[PDB]
Protein backbone atom coordinates (compact mmCIF):
# COMPACT_ATOMS: atom_id res chain seq x y z
CA UNK A 1 0.00 0.00 0.00
CA UNK A 2 1.12 3.46 0.03
CA UNK A 3 1.79 5.34 2.85
CA UNK A 4 4.36 6.93 5.39
CA UNK A 5 7.57 4.55 6.31
CA UNK A 6 7.03 4.31 10.43
CA UNK A 7 8.97 2.17 12.69
CA UNK A 8 6.23 0.37 15.49
CA UNK A 9 7.17 -1.78 18.23
CA UNK A 10 6.04 -4.85 19.39
CA UNK A 11 6.42 -8.33 21.16
CA UNK A 12 7.90 -11.51 19.45
CA UNK A 13 6.63 -15.16 19.87
CA UNK A 14 9.22 -15.23 22.97
CA UNK A 15 8.33 -12.37 24.62
CA UNK A 16 11.06 -9.79 23.62
CA UNK A 17 10.40 -6.21 22.06
CA UNK A 18 11.93 -5.21 18.93
CA UNK A 19 11.22 -2.01 16.63
CA UNK A 20 9.42 -3.09 13.01
CA UNK A 21 9.21 -1.14 9.88
CA UNK A 22 5.69 -0.21 9.17
CA UNK A 23 4.16 2.12 6.99
CA UNK A 24 0.62 4.18 7.79
CA UNK A 25 -2.02 4.69 5.97
CA UNK A 26 -4.99 5.51 8.42
CA UNK A 27 -3.95 2.29 9.96
CA UNK A 28 -0.42 0.90 10.58
CA UNK A 29 0.54 -2.02 8.36
CA UNK A 30 3.18 -4.50 8.71
CA UNK A 31 4.77 -3.15 5.00
CA UNK A 32 8.60 -2.51 5.49
CA UNK A 33 9.85 -0.54 2.82
CA UNK A 34 13.45 -0.03 3.60
CA UNK A 35 14.55 -3.31 2.01
CA UNK A 36 13.74 -4.26 -1.69
CA UNK A 37 10.81 -4.29 -3.00
CA UNK A 38 9.46 -4.41 0.51
CA UNK A 39 8.62 -7.02 3.10
CA UNK A 40 5.02 -7.60 3.83
CA UNK A 41 3.29 -9.84 6.53
CA UNK A 42 -0.31 -11.02 6.32
CA UNK A 43 -2.77 -12.20 8.58
CA UNK A 44 -4.44 -15.56 7.36
CA UNK A 45 -6.76 -15.70 9.78
CA UNK A 46 -6.52 -19.65 11.36
CA UNK A 47 -7.67 -20.26 7.53
CA UNK A 48 -5.73 -21.75 4.97
CA UNK A 49 -6.34 -18.84 2.39
CA UNK A 50 -3.06 -17.25 0.72
CA UNK A 51 -1.90 -14.83 1.83
CA UNK A 52 -4.55 -13.41 3.76
CA UNK A 53 -5.43 -10.05 5.22
CA UNK A 54 -2.42 -7.35 4.85
CA UNK A 55 -1.55 -7.17 8.10
CA UNK A 56 -3.29 -3.75 10.02
CA UNK A 57 -2.80 -2.18 13.43
CA UNK A 58 -4.46 0.82 14.66
CA UNK A 59 -1.81 2.31 17.00
CA UNK A 60 2.00 0.77 15.77
CA UNK A 61 2.07 -1.00 19.04
CA UNK A 62 2.03 -4.69 18.82
CA UNK A 63 2.26 -6.21 22.33
CA UNK A 64 -0.63 -8.55 21.83
CA UNK A 65 -0.56 -12.25 21.73
CA UNK A 66 -2.22 -12.51 18.40
CA UNK A 67 0.12 -10.14 16.96
CA UNK A 68 3.52 -11.87 18.61
CA UNK A 69 4.01 -13.98 15.48
CA UNK A 70 3.46 -11.45 13.19
CA UNK A 71 5.93 -9.38 14.67
CA UNK A 72 8.58 -12.23 14.56
CA UNK A 73 7.73 -13.34 10.76
CA UNK A 74 8.03 -9.24 9.99
CA UNK A 75 11.30 -8.82 12.00
CA UNK A 76 13.31 -12.13 10.86
CA UNK A 77 12.47 -12.06 7.27
CA UNK A 78 14.34 -8.48 7.18
CA UNK A 79 17.25 -9.93 9.53
CA UNK A 80 17.40 -13.09 6.44
CA UNK A 81 17.30 -9.82 3.57
CA UNK A 82 20.16 -7.88 5.37
CA UNK A 83 22.26 -11.12 6.17
CA UNK A 84 21.91 -12.19 2.53
CA UNK A 85 22.03 -8.30 1.64
CA UNK A 86 25.33 -7.15 3.62
CA UNK A 87 27.26 -10.77 4.20
CA UNK A 88 26.44 -12.37 0.22
CA UNK A 89 25.74 -9.10 -1.53
CA UNK A 90 22.56 -11.07 -2.38
CA UNK A 91 19.01 -8.86 -2.85
CA UNK A 92 15.91 -11.15 -1.46
CA UNK A 93 16.06 -14.52 -1.91
CA UNK A 94 15.84 -14.13 -5.88
CA UNK A 95 18.43 -11.85 -5.94
CA UNK A 96 16.12 -8.99 -7.68
CA UNK A 97 15.00 -7.97 -4.49
CA UNK A 98 11.92 -9.66 -4.79
CA UNK A 99 9.08 -8.53 -2.03
CA UNK A 100 9.14 -11.09 1.06
CA UNK A 101 5.55 -11.67 1.81
CA UNK A 102 4.82 -13.81 5.10
CA UNK A 103 1.60 -15.44 6.39
CA UNK A 104 0.98 -16.25 9.67
CA UNK A 105 -1.86 -17.50 12.08
CA UNK A 106 -2.50 -20.30 9.20
CA UNK A 107 -4.73 -22.81 10.07
CA UNK A 108 -5.40 -24.53 13.57
CA UNK A 109 -2.56 -26.12 15.56
CA UNK A 110 -0.72 -26.32 12.77
CA UNK A 111 3.12 -27.96 13.79
CA UNK A 112 4.85 -26.47 10.77
CA UNK A 113 6.48 -23.57 8.24
CA UNK A 114 7.42 -23.41 4.55
CA UNK A 115 8.07 -21.74 1.80
CA UNK A 116 5.35 -22.41 -0.69
CA UNK A 117 7.36 -20.89 -3.76
CA UNK A 118 6.25 -17.33 -3.61
CA UNK A 119 5.62 -16.59 0.20
CA UNK A 120 6.36 -17.95 3.26
CA UNK A 121 3.53 -19.70 5.60
CA UNK A 122 3.80 -20.33 9.92
CA UNK A 123 1.32 -22.32 11.56
CA UNK A 124 0.97 -21.27 15.16
CA UNK A 125 1.89 -24.99 16.52
CA UNK A 126 -0.32 -27.17 19.36
CA UNK A 127 1.42 -25.52 21.96
CA UNK A 128 2.76 -28.64 22.52
CA UNK A 129 4.90 -29.89 19.92
CA UNK A 130 5.51 -26.25 18.45
CA UNK A 131 4.52 -22.82 19.24
CA UNK A 132 3.98 -20.14 16.34
CA UNK A 133 6.75 -21.11 14.14
CA UNK A 134 7.87 -17.57 13.44
CA UNK A 135 9.62 -17.40 16.47
CA UNK A 136 12.35 -19.47 15.66
CA UNK A 137 15.08 -16.94 13.57
CA UNK A 138 16.40 -20.02 11.80
CA UNK A 139 13.22 -21.85 10.85
CA UNK A 140 12.41 -18.51 9.23
CA UNK A 141 16.10 -18.10 6.99
CA UNK A 142 15.85 -21.91 6.57
CA UNK A 143 12.77 -21.95 5.04
CA UNK A 144 14.02 -18.73 2.89
CA UNK A 145 16.92 -20.47 2.54
CA UNK A 146 14.69 -23.03 0.34
CA UNK A 147 13.95 -20.00 -2.22
CA UNK A 148 17.54 -19.45 -2.46
CA UNK A 149 18.12 -22.83 -3.54
CA UNK A 150 15.33 -22.87 -5.69
CA UNK A 151 16.65 -20.01 -7.50
CA UNK A 152 20.53 -20.98 -8.03
CA UNK A 153 21.08 -24.68 -7.97
CA UNK A 154 17.47 -26.12 -8.24
CA UNK A 155 18.16 -29.02 -5.30
CA UNK A 156 15.78 -32.34 -5.90
CA UNK A 157 14.25 -32.83 -2.67
CA UNK A 158 14.65 -36.12 -2.55
CA UNK A 159 17.55 -38.82 -1.61
CA UNK A 160 21.32 -36.65 -1.40
CA UNK A 161 20.35 -33.77 -3.49
CA UNK A 162 17.21 -33.44 -1.00
CA UNK A 163 19.53 -33.64 1.90
CA UNK A 164 22.06 -31.33 0.82
CA UNK A 165 19.21 -28.89 -0.17
CA UNK A 166 17.82 -29.45 3.78
CA UNK A 167 21.79 -28.89 5.05
CA UNK A 168 21.92 -25.49 3.39
CA UNK A 169 19.15 -24.36 4.48
CA UNK A 170 20.06 -25.32 7.86
CA UNK A 171 23.55 -24.09 7.37
CA UNK A 172 22.19 -20.19 6.21
CA UNK A 173 19.63 -20.59 8.93
CA UNK A 174 22.88 -21.26 11.82
CA UNK A 175 24.69 -18.50 9.90
CA UNK A 176 21.76 -15.75 10.03
CA UNK A 177 20.93 -16.50 13.68
CA UNK A 178 24.85 -15.99 14.36
CA UNK A 179 24.35 -12.73 12.03
CA UNK A 180 21.36 -11.40 14.31
CA UNK A 181 23.06 -12.51 17.60
CA UNK A 182 19.76 -14.28 18.52
CA UNK A 183 21.06 -16.96 21.12
CA UNK A 184 22.91 -18.15 18.50
CA UNK A 185 23.81 -21.98 18.53
CA UNK A 186 24.20 -24.99 15.91
CA UNK A 187 20.85 -26.48 16.69
CA UNK A 188 17.53 -25.75 15.12
CA UNK A 189 14.13 -25.01 16.01
CA UNK A 190 15.36 -24.84 19.83
CA UNK A 191 13.14 -21.41 20.15
CA UNK A 192 9.87 -22.94 18.69
CA UNK A 193 10.06 -26.68 19.50
CA UNK A 194 8.45 -28.21 22.78
CA UNK A 195 7.70 -25.28 25.21
CA UNK A 196 7.59 -27.50 27.74
CA UNK A 197 11.10 -29.53 27.27
CA UNK A 198 13.92 -27.13 28.01
CA UNK A 199 17.57 -28.10 26.23
CA UNK A 200 16.70 -29.50 22.80
CA UNK A 201 15.56 -29.30 19.13
CA UNK A 202 14.42 -30.66 15.97
CA UNK A 203 18.25 -31.70 15.21
CA UNK A 204 21.59 -30.78 15.57
CA UNK A 205 24.55 -29.52 13.54
CA UNK A 206 27.16 -29.95 15.62
CA UNK A 207 26.24 -33.29 17.25
CA UNK A 208 23.79 -34.76 14.80
CA UNK A 209 23.69 -38.37 16.54
CA UNK A 210 22.09 -36.85 19.82
CA UNK A 211 18.69 -37.06 18.21
CA UNK A 212 19.83 -40.06 16.32
CA UNK A 213 20.42 -38.64 12.94
CA UNK A 214 23.75 -39.76 11.30
CA UNK A 215 27.01 -38.24 11.63
CA UNK A 216 28.63 -40.21 9.21
CA UNK A 217 28.22 -41.50 5.63
CA UNK A 218 28.49 -45.25 6.68
CA UNK A 219 25.48 -44.62 8.82
CA UNK A 220 23.20 -42.79 5.96
CA UNK A 221 19.54 -43.90 6.08
CA UNK A 222 19.12 -45.55 2.35
CA UNK A 223 15.01 -45.98 2.83
CA UNK A 224 12.34 -44.22 1.24
CA UNK A 225 11.02 -42.88 4.12
CA UNK A 226 11.15 -38.72 4.41
CA UNK A 227 11.65 -38.55 0.49
CA UNK A 228 14.85 -40.39 1.08
CA UNK A 229 15.94 -39.43 4.06
CA UNK A 230 16.12 -35.71 3.30
CA UNK A 231 16.16 -34.54 7.00
CA UNK A 232 18.02 -37.55 8.23
CA UNK A 233 20.82 -37.55 5.85
CA UNK A 234 21.42 -33.86 6.33
CA UNK A 235 23.02 -34.29 9.42
CA UNK A 236 25.95 -35.86 7.83
CA UNK A 237 26.71 -32.39 5.72
CA UNK A 238 25.65 -30.47 9.13
CA UNK A 239 28.39 -32.30 10.97
CA UNK A 240 30.72 -31.62 8.31
CA UNK A 241 29.71 -27.52 7.58
CA UNK A 242 30.00 -27.25 11.69
CA UNK A 243 33.72 -28.84 11.19
CA UNK A 244 34.37 -27.10 8.97
CA UNK A 245 33.26 -23.27 10.97
CA UNK A 246 34.28 -25.04 14.91
CA UNK A 247 36.82 -27.42 13.94
CA UNK A 248 37.14 -30.76 16.26
CA UNK A 249 37.96 -34.63 15.70
CA UNK A 250 35.20 -36.56 14.35
CA UNK A 251 35.80 -40.04 13.81
CA UNK A 252 39.53 -39.90 14.55
CA UNK A 253 40.00 -36.89 11.55
CA UNK A 254 40.83 -33.89 12.95
CA UNK A 255 39.39 -30.81 11.57
CA UNK A 256 40.92 -27.26 11.77
CA UNK A 257 38.19 -24.78 11.76
CA UNK A 258 37.97 -21.48 10.07
CA UNK A 259 35.48 -19.93 11.36
CA UNK A 260 31.50 -18.75 10.32
CA UNK A 261 32.33 -16.29 7.93
CA UNK A 262 34.14 -19.02 5.40
CA UNK A 263 32.05 -21.41 6.14
CA UNK A 264 29.29 -18.90 4.48
CA UNK A 265 31.26 -17.98 1.73
CA UNK A 266 32.45 -21.26 1.08
CA UNK A 267 29.01 -22.95 1.05
CA UNK A 268 27.56 -20.00 -0.75
CA UNK A 269 29.41 -19.92 -3.47
CA UNK A 270 29.16 -23.56 -4.20
CA UNK A 271 25.20 -23.22 -4.02
CA UNK A 272 25.28 -20.47 -6.59
CA UNK A 273 27.59 -21.41 -8.76
CA UNK A 274 28.88 -25.07 -8.74
CA UNK A 275 25.61 -27.10 -7.60
CA UNK A 276 23.20 -28.79 -9.86
CA UNK A 277 19.64 -30.28 -9.39
CA UNK A 278 20.78 -33.67 -8.71
CA UNK A 279 24.32 -32.97 -6.68
CA UNK A 280 25.05 -35.71 -4.55
CA UNK A 281 27.19 -35.50 -1.14
CA UNK A 282 30.89 -36.93 -2.89
CA UNK A 283 29.84 -33.66 -5.76
CA UNK A 284 28.74 -31.22 -2.93
CA UNK A 285 32.30 -32.08 -1.11
CA UNK A 286 33.94 -31.14 -4.96
CA UNK A 287 32.16 -27.93 -5.41
CA UNK A 288 32.53 -26.98 -1.74
CA UNK A 289 36.62 -27.35 -2.22
CA UNK A 290 36.58 -25.94 -5.70
CA UNK A 291 35.14 -22.68 -4.15
CA UNK A 292 37.73 -22.45 -1.17
CA UNK A 293 40.09 -22.67 -3.90
CA UNK A 294 38.45 -20.12 -5.87
CA UNK A 295 38.34 -17.79 -2.28
CA UNK A 296 41.54 -18.81 -0.31
CA UNK A 297 43.67 -20.74 -3.16
CA UNK A 298 44.39 -24.37 -3.72
CA UNK A 299 47.08 -24.58 -1.18
CA UNK A 300 45.06 -22.37 1.41
CA UNK A 301 44.00 -24.20 5.17
CA UNK A 302 40.52 -23.24 4.13
CA UNK A 303 40.74 -26.02 1.68
CA UNK A 304 42.59 -28.79 3.48
CA UNK A 305 39.67 -28.14 6.33
CA UNK A 306 37.10 -28.60 3.39
CA UNK A 307 38.54 -31.72 2.83
CA UNK A 308 39.47 -32.38 6.59
CA UNK A 309 35.80 -32.31 7.54
CA UNK A 310 34.29 -34.24 4.44
CA UNK A 311 36.85 -36.75 5.05
CA UNK A 312 35.59 -37.05 8.93
CA UNK A 313 32.00 -37.35 8.02
CA UNK A 314 32.75 -40.47 5.30
CA UNK A 315 32.36 -37.93 1.79
CA UNK A 316 35.23 -38.96 -0.52
CA1 LIG B 1 -1.79 -2.38 18.31
CA1 LIG C 1 19.26 -22.54 16.25
CA1 LIG D 1 11.96 -27.31 23.86
CL1 LIG E 1 31.19 -33.21 18.98
CL1 LIG F 1 30.16 -36.58 17.05
CL1 LIG G 1 33.64 -31.67 17.20
CL1 LIG H 1 33.54 -38.32 17.05
CL1 LIG I 1 39.04 -33.47 -2.32
ZN1 LIG J 1 10.53 -27.09 5.02
ZN1 LIG K 1 13.81 -27.50 4.90
ZN1 LIG L 1 19.28 -20.38 19.09
ZN1 LIG M 1 14.61 -36.25 14.75
ZN1 LIG N 1 16.45 -36.28 13.31
ZN1 LIG O 1 11.43 -34.61 6.81
ZN1 LIG P 1 11.63 -29.63 6.26
ZN1 LIG Q 1 32.28 -36.62 16.35
ZN1 LIG R 1 32.19 -33.29 17.08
Amino acid sequence: ITGTSTVGVGRGVLGDQKNINTTYSTYYYLQDNTRGNGIFTYDAKYRTTLPGSLWADADNQFFASYDAPAVDAHYYAGVTYDYYKNVHNRLSYDGNNAAIRSSVHYSQGYNNAFWNGSQMVYGDGDGQTFIPLSGGIDVVAHELTHAVTDYTAGLIYQNESGAINEAISDIFGTLVEFYANKNPDWEIGEDVYTPGISGDSLRSMSDPAKYGDPDHYSKRYTGTQDNGGVHINSGIINKAAYLISQGGTHYGVSVVGIGRDKLGKIFYRALTQYLTPTSNFSQLRAAAVQSATDLYGSTSQEVASVKQAFDAVGVK
